[PDB]
């Protein structure tokens, strides 16, 4: 996928906001700088946006450990 620094995730479910403070990110989307907020909602940039929202019912903080370093 896209293993990179920062705490990211890999949307397993599909959303449909596109830009409502939440995004229409689709399954496989990768968001960065994440952290569930009092309610079960996550933040983090995805696209030209920066820290919108994604369910803790839809996303999952990378259920695949491991990771390599570029150059």
């Amino acid at each position: 996928g896209s293993p990179t620094f920062k705490c990211a995730v890999k949307a397993l479910f599909d959303y449909k906001a596109q830009r409502e403070d939440e995004l229409t990110f689709i399954k496989s989307a990768i968001i960065q700088n994440v952290e569930k907020q009092e309610g079960g909602w996550w933040r983090g940039d995805y696209g030209g946006k920066k820290q919108l929202w994604f369910p803790s019912n839809y996303v999952e903080e990378m259920v695949n450990p491991e990771g390599i370093h570029r150059d």
